[PDB]
Formats: C-alpha cells, structure tokens, sequence
C-alpha cells in the first residue's frame, strides 16, 4: 500500500500497554516518501477527539470543519509510532502544507531536533 | 522513571505485528528530556544486531567495543515508537553526543526533516 507523508487514516494500534494510545483511530503518516512507497511500514502519529485543544507542545489542533475530521482533534506527536500497513484501512484525508508545517515543528519538539 | 535522551535501554516491543520490530531488544531513548522526565511515556528507536551495516539512510551503525555493546549493531530510525515506561528495565548505556548528531540525521532522514 503506498501512502503518502500527510495521509490522515485509520489505523488498529492495539493492543497497547498504560499510556499508550490505542485502538483503531485516526493516524497521520510521518515517514518520508520513499519509506512510504517502498517500506512494508509507515510511521504515523496518533490523533484523539478526546481533547479539542493544545495541553502539550507536541500537540497540534485540528479544526473538524477546515480539515475533513467529524469532530475537533488533537495530533498528537509524543504518540508515534512504526506500523506495518496491513494495520491501515481507509484514507480520511491529506493534511495540506500549512497544516504539515505545525506538524513538523510539533515533532521536532518531541524529538528534541528543534532547529527553529 | 526518568530517561534521558541518548539512553539505551531493554524494552519489551511484544506483540507486533508482520515488519513491525518486537521482542525485548536494545532501544534508544530519543524523545525530549522534558517528556523523558514527566511523562509516563518514552519515544524510542528499535536496536538490532542481525545486520552490522547500514542498509538505508535511516541505519545507524553502532561499533560494540566503542559504545558498550556486546555486538556490532544497528539502530533503525525507521522503527520508532512511544511506549509506556513499564516496557524500560536495564540500562545498558548512554550514547555520546557525536554519535546522537547521527542518530538525529537519520531521524530527520525518516521523518522528512532534514534541514541540512
């Protein structure tokens, strides 16, 4: 399955331990392009409608309306991970590049690669 | 328990799935020392000695005798995770700051972040 970095789709986390986030839920694919079209995995960041605003620095809001959600969301960055993509199921929608930016600057934080 | 980025620790990745890295295998810690003290999570990358040579961009070559390692090793950047702390136990070692300028090379490289 190719995929594309900015792809919004469901995706089965489970099972998962404590504070993990889990279950089949929205996810925004991370990895770089070429991981995506030739890897057998994707790496993604869990997204929650349990939250509508920022609690953290690697949290990044997403308007419902603006972006094709149902209900306002939260992208989480602190919750990445590497999935096989058999774990994938439907395409939600492909996050624009404005969107992407705040995205990218929320996973430099979490990962301490802040250059900005 | 508080981690600090550059950590290597034992962490339990089980179960997984299809190319998903599992078992109880050598991580790095390579989330923020801000989320690596307060947070019940830590981000890290899977560690594997079946190759010793970089395969991808994303490969980081660890030399055993000079990093503490029993074997020449390899830390993949394209399998990454956040886990709950409860998967950390033994801390093997701490890696130097030459070595994590490769490491967050090839995390940019993985996440299309590369700003160099």
């Amino acid at each position: 399955l190719i995929v594309k970095r900015g792809d919004v789709y469901f995706a089965d986390l489970s099972p998962v331990v404590g504070s993990e986030q889990g279950g089949v839920r929205p996810v925004l694919v991370i990895q770089n392009d070429i991981g995506n079209r030739f890897s057998p995995t994707a790496i993604v960041a869990a997204i929650t409608a349990q939250i509508q605003k920022a609690k953290l620095p690697t949290h990044v809001e997403i308007d419902a309306k603006r972006y094709g959600f149902e209900r306002d969301s939260v992208i989480l960055l602190e919750q990445i991970r590497t999935i096989d993509k058999q774990r994938l199921t439907d395409k939600i929608t492909h996050l624009d590049d404005e969107m992407m930016d705040k995205v990218d600057e929320a996973l430099q934080i979490s990962l301490a690669l802040i250059d900005f």
